[PDB]
């Protein structure tokens, strides 16, 4: 008999799972790393030439951390010293090389600690942000010019996001948008002025004598928010001695009346922008269509070209509202929005015109626009044999919406089941990445007649190693709760016995829109736990999770940690019903809202979990984030949601918890789900007289992710698990 | 059958020591706590009348917490409002009553967060402290007159100790000292400015949305220390319209001339003030008598005045230089010092000359001086049967030395090896307080013929109640390590069989003159781990233990974690040979230094200890404070020590723990052994790889000590132990 995947095969990653990124630079060609050089592939024929030797990075005296090619293809920025700073933050150094001289740009340089940069869309323009202030570059070697002034540490923050910004509302550091052909630099500039501080302790490295205090402005449940100001500049104008011209464009009436949020931008034409702004409250966004007025310099608006979104039930989208995605021409735009039915699709707006057309429609949901041409709309969506946890492309007629096709369906439906495409820039080609449930598959395809092309990754070696090691399988199935039908997954042990009962691990998110129920391949810690320490581990998708309409999403809208936290219990009765499960021997486990629930679960004293663990947990609402927690909560006064604010604490359930065996773990340093979280839940457990464990993570954040603390969390976690299990 | 003694009457004190606390106010006289009466005793002939009846506290409208009456006992002290700062510091509310009219004085009442607060030692004058600064009322009524101007938060503080002072010199708060008859009023300034800060989170009350940061100059072993100045106040010229008259007395020059401390301070006569000084090395100090001179005001230092005391092969002192007890005219003084053969013995100073003579001589040392008078000294010492870990009382004839009577060696030999006493004034009546082995005992006495008066509390409700349960035995004895005889004692279960093989847990401090054998009577953890658990639980003073003089002492000067480390080891590899240790199952335990030695015993990979506990243990000196450091270990300097600080830390042996199962505890507002030391400790451990358990105790300090925390750690602490010894 063959071995078992290990918690070592688990944490070294001995089974190397491979991919194929590729960074398109025109409507047929895209950009490659492969042994360490950039090549230049031609998608249509699959022929490559050299774009840049590794040699050249050699030449460079330090690790190239990433590159980015200019869109003219003369000029290349070399990314260096990279320092992270929060989940997509991070500050670097950059050198700017020459393709033609194929020399490195020596003379005015992009400062040390930039915090962003970015090439126009079109051209070699430069901007980038330095000390929380904008600066443009109009030629690599030349000097910059400043956008501007009012960067201030901490507290001003112009071309990047603050703290709350970056997290919950773009995803992202950048706050910066060139228009199409670089006449424009958009920003948006933040003020955390009046935002309250959370403060903790950083230990640093064994040296350091006395310990560092992070400060970060950051804005809990209900306090201040930050403020923000976008302005588009005209960057034709830029001269070392004169002014910056740039224009403010504020929310429309019905949005500016409070405070509100910037959610996203789109420029439509180099002279028609679209902003996309919600209420603090954010079931109530706008999408404001401006038109630059070449004699003023003016941007416009128009109450013919503003569309609004609301939602009753719940919150605009899922975690924001959906993008709007503009024909070339900027007439019209496609955007999904929630039915009449609360299910999300495509729907078709006028520029000016507020009614809008649903092409698409089911009991599914579209996840995402992919690519618009004159001719097509391509998509992604869950409908394929409705199973929400699968993802396939999808093509539809733009004058015709009867003629939809699936692109991806078909291809190898027993591995391939959840995918997502990227395409070239005129959608005249695709690469589809098929995640599972088999191996990953990337491939490439002709938008013409949708042939395959050419494979450019099957993960055969991969493959080849599996074949040798006793892997355990992974089923998908529905079961009924309140008389609808929920999605649940199971891995279970090799060489299963059904006379045999298994302990069961349940690993849970169940945050509103969350689906740990999906069709993607996966090597994760449950793969060993499953593999070798024969413990089944399933998830299960209930009331609040998403892509299955908003009657299901919304269910937990205004009461976060009661039916998503009662579902799982249910679920979980029913799985214990089943003949190969020891129903003695239940656990629980999630990270972040994965941790609040397994927790919620441990203090409900249903009597089904024997014991859990819960890492990074959210203890009480009013310690979380304004822009994540308002969404669903609302705010935490009595005039609004505060009496359900007071009762789903962790902390109200703590007597409870003196029926089952409790793990808590928690890194120091994380600037996300604050380590307060769990510092206060276990002195109520303390408080309470409840016994339980605890492990703190020295100076890790909310990813506990360093390599060696990474080995040691899921070490430790096997070890609780085993001596809860009984198992050797 | 029989009840053992239970973790739960450990933590609840199911089974109260009684004590007997009483104050004495004159020759013959003292105050006492009673039913909550404050009682009258008259020494002489043992009869009592009420002082102040507890109807009195009940009309007063709060708690009182304490109170202190006024010297010539017109009036009366009640502290309500008690809020603890760190070990000895707290703020409180006082109300001032007047006992010959029965009434709360309500004008120009003593402000609220009063930081200290003492009436002269004579009459009913008052001097507190209050945001940093001194204030003196000469009457209850009348407006009090300020004294210092320079008071700051956590930078300047008069009349009261600044973090490391408090801790580490003074074991106190206060820094002021009237005369004798109230006439000077003397004061010590502290200077912050330059200590840098240690910062760390509390939490607070679960309703705190954002936890806060404490900030307090403490200085870490080499870092910039408080600097001070000493003062002396005649309070004769205080007035409304006044300035303060004030002198301030500098160190001798060998100390002046750098870094030192003032650490203590004694009134001889109305005019005669004496300053012992230590430099920051802390191996030379200096006394320095000091003279008013009425003409001037000035108090003036002499050269044949000044006594200095200096180490050659350690620090002088046992935590700090013992303190000089002058006769009554002032022209001599008795002070412990150590011989010439490294004992330490009480020696007489001629108060103008340099030469002194030892009065007491031997193989064993003098604790402390208790009283003195024209004809006789009182002192309390461990020569008894040769056991340093017994405490007795002797008389020495001033005249003739070789005339010393033991007051308590046998007034109950077999129960009392362990006392401490408190003498009247002018020592004409002592109580005497045994604290074992057996009962605590307490009794007056009379010094005129030393006859026994009668027994204050003699616990026979504790012994009848302890008659019904099993409890252990304690036994000390001796083994030899190295050709030198050390002690060690053994807490043993019940029906203790020499056959059978029992789990063996080591209690281990082994800090620099610690001493953790002893005759006191404890009802302990470990009382109820050999009780109801059945595990032995020893202690072992090894090289640096205190009270066996210099030698064994000073064994570990500028090399902490070496030798009191490796003796644990060695003691116990003993202990494991005994025949009934089972050594499969040893453990090691302590808090603070003994947490740190615990941690230091567990990385040296000895194979003999299986598992371990260590509760807010110093993991690398550099993060300890100053005073105490520095006093062992020097500076942390390539000119210095550096070289032995680093290799002491407890994370340069992490790879050695993967060898044993290891519990990690720490309070997270510990402001003593900063929670960033087991922070360090653990990051080293997960760095190397290295399993194990961990525990914090959320806004817990350094004692662990709110009624929850002190409960919850045992019960976890016993789980620990028990699962580590397979016990059920
Ligand atoms: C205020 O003072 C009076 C005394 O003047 C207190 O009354 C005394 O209270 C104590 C404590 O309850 C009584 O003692 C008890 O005696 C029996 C022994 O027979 C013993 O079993 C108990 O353990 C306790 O020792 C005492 O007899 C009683 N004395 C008088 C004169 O009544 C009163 O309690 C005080 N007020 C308060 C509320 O503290
Ligand atoms: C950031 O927002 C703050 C408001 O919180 C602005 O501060 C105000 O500025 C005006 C004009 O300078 C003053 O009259 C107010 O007293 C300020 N209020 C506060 C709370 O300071 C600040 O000007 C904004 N900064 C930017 C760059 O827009
Ligand atoms: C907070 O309180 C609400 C209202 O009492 C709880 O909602 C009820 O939950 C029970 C389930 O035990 C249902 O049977 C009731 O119908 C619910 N009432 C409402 C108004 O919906 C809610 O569960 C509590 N939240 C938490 C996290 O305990
Ligand atoms: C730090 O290093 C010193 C020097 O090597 C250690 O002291 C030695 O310890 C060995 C083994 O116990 C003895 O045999 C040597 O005689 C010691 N040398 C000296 C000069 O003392 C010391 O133990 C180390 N400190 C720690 C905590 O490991
Ligand atoms: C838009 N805009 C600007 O352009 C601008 C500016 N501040 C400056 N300078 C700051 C110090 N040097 C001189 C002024 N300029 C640049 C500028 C202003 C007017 C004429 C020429 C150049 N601010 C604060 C601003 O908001
Ligand atoms: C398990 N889990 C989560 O829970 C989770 C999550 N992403 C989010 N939110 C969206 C991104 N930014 C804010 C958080 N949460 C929910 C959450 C995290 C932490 C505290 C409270 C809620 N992901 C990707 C996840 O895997
Ligand atoms: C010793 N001494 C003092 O006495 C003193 C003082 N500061 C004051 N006062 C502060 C505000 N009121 C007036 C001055 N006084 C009191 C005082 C000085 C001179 C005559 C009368 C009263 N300082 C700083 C000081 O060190
Ligand atoms: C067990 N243990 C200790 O260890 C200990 C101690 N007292 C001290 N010092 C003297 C008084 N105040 C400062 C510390 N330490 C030694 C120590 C404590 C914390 C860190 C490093 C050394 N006590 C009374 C004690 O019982
Ligand atoms: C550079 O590319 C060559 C092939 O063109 C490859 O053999 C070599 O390993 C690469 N250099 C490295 C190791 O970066
Ligand atoms: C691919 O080959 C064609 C010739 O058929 C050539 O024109 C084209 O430039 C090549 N592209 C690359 C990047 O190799
Ligand atoms: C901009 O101002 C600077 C002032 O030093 C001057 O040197 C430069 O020539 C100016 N630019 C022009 C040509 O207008
Ligand atoms: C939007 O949310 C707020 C909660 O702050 C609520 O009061 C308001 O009625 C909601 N509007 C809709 C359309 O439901
Ligand atoms: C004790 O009795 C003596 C005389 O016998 C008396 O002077 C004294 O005041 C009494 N003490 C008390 C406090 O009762
Ligand atoms: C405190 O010390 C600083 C130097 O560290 C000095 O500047 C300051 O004046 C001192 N303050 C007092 C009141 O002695
Ligand atoms: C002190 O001076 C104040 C006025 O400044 C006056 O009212 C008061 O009477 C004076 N007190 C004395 C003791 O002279
Ligand atoms: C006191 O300590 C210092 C510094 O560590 C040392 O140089 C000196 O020799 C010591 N003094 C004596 C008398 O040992």
């Amino acid at each position: 008999s063959r071995r078992t995947y290990t918690l070592t095969d688990y944490l070294k990653s001995t089974f190397r799972v491979k991919f194929y990124t590729l960074q398109w630079i025109s409507d047929h060609e895209y950009l490659y790393k492969q042994e360490n050089n950039i090549l230049l592939f031609n998608a249509e024929y699959g022929n490559s030439s050299i774009f840049l030797e590794n040699s050249t990075f050699d030449e460079l005296g330090y690790s190239t951390n990433d590159y980015s090619v200019s869109p003219d293809r003369q000029f290349i920025l070399f990314e260096y010293n990279y320092v992270k700073q929060w989940r997509h933050s991070y500050t670097a150094s950059y050198d700017i090389y020459d393709l033609n001289k194929r020399q490195l740009i020596t003379e005015e340089r992009i400062p040390n600690n930039t915090q962003w940069i970015t090439w126009s869309p079109v051209g070699h323009k430069l901007a980038y942000v330095w000390n929380n202030d904008i600066y443009v570059k109009n030629e690599p070697n030349l000097s910059s010019q400043r956008i501007t002034w009012t960067g201030k540490e901490n507290v001003i923050y112009n071309g990047v996001t603050d703290w709350v910004y970056e997290e919950e509302v773009f995803s992202a550091y950048s706050a910066l948008w060139w228009s199409p052909n670089g006449t424009f630099l958009a920003y948006a500039q933040f003020n955390d002025t009046e935002v309250p501080l959370i403060e903790y302790s950083f230990y640093s490295d064994e040296s350091l004598q006395y310990p560092k205090t992070v400060r970060i402005p950051y804005p809990k449940a209900g306090a201040e928010n930050p403020t923000v100001k976008f302005f588009v500049v005209d960057t034709r104008t830029l001269s070392p001695n004169a002014s910056v011209t740039s224009y403010q464009i504020v929310p429309p009436a019905s949005v500016l009346i409070g405070d509100h949020y910037l959610c996203g931008v789109t420029w439509v034409t180099e002279e028609r922008i679209s902003l996309q702004w919600i209420r603090r409250a954010q079931n109530y966004s706008i999408i404001d269509i401006c038109d630059y007025d070449e004699s003023t310099g003016r941007w416009i608006s128009s109450v013919a070209r503003q569309h609004i979104e609301i939602s009753t039930t719940g919150w605009v989208g899922r975690f924001r509202p959906a993008e709007p995605h503009f024909t070339s021409d900027g007439n019209s735009f496609y955007k999904i929005i929630s039915n009449e039915e609360g299910y999300k699709h495509i729907c078709h707006f006028q520029t000016d015109k507020s009614n809008c057309t649903f092409i698409t429609k089911g009991a599914w949901e579209v996840i995402g626009i992919e690519a618009l041409t004159s001719d097509y709309l391509y998509y992604i969506s869950n409908e394929h044999k409705g199973m929400p946890g699968g993802r396939n492309l999808y093509r539809i007629q733009l004058n015709d919406y009867t003629k939809v096709t699936c692109l991806s369906c078909e291809l190898n439906p027993e591995r391939c089941q959840y995918y997502s495409a990227s395409f070239s820039n005129k959608a005249k080609y695709y690469q589809l990445r098929c995640f599972g449930p088999g191996l990953p598959l990337y491939t490439l395809h002709s938008s013409s007649s949708d042939k395959e092309l050419r494979v450019l990754e099957d993960n055969s070696a991969l493959d080849k190693m599996l074949q040798d090691v006793q892997m355990p399988s992974k089923k998908l199935d529905v079961i009924n709760l309140h008389g609808t039908k929920f999605w649940y997954q199971m891995i279970l042990p090799p060489h299963f016995d059904k006379s045999k009962k298994y302990p069961l691990l349940i690993e849970v998110y169940a945050g509103p829109c969350s689906q740990k129920v999906d069709t993607v391949f996966r090597l994760s810690w449950a793969t060993y736990l499953a593999s070798t320490e024969n413990i089944i581990v399933a998830s299960f998708d209930g009331r609040g999770s998403g892509y299955q309409g908003d009657k299901i999403m919304h269910a937990i809208n205004r009461r976060l940690g009661t039916f998503e936290v009662e579902d799982q219990i249910e679920a979980t009765r029913q799985f214990s019903k089943m003949g190969f499960v020891d129903d003695k021997r239940i656990a629980i486990w999630g990270w972040s809202y994965g941790g609040y629930v397994t927790s919620m679960v441990l203090g409900a004293g249903s009597g089904v979990f024997k014991c859990g663990i819960a890492v990074a947990p959210v203890s009480k609402w009013e310690y979380y984030d304004s822009v994540y927690t308002e969404r669903y909560m609302g705010l935490p006064t009595p005039e609004d949601n505060l009496d359900y604010y007071r009762n789903s604490t962790v902390m109200s359930r703590a007597e409870n918890f003196k029926q089952v065996e409790y793990l808590l773990i928690h890194g120091t340093a994380d600037d996300n789900v604050h380590f307060q979280q769990s510092a206060q839940l276990s002195k109520a457990l303390v408080d309470a007289g409840v016994d339980f464990q605890t492990m703190w993570y020295t100076d890790e954040d909310h990813g506990i992710a360093s390599n060696m603390a990474h080995q040691h969390i899921y070490t430790h976690m096997s070890h609780f698990l085993k001596q809860c299990f009984s198992l050797p």
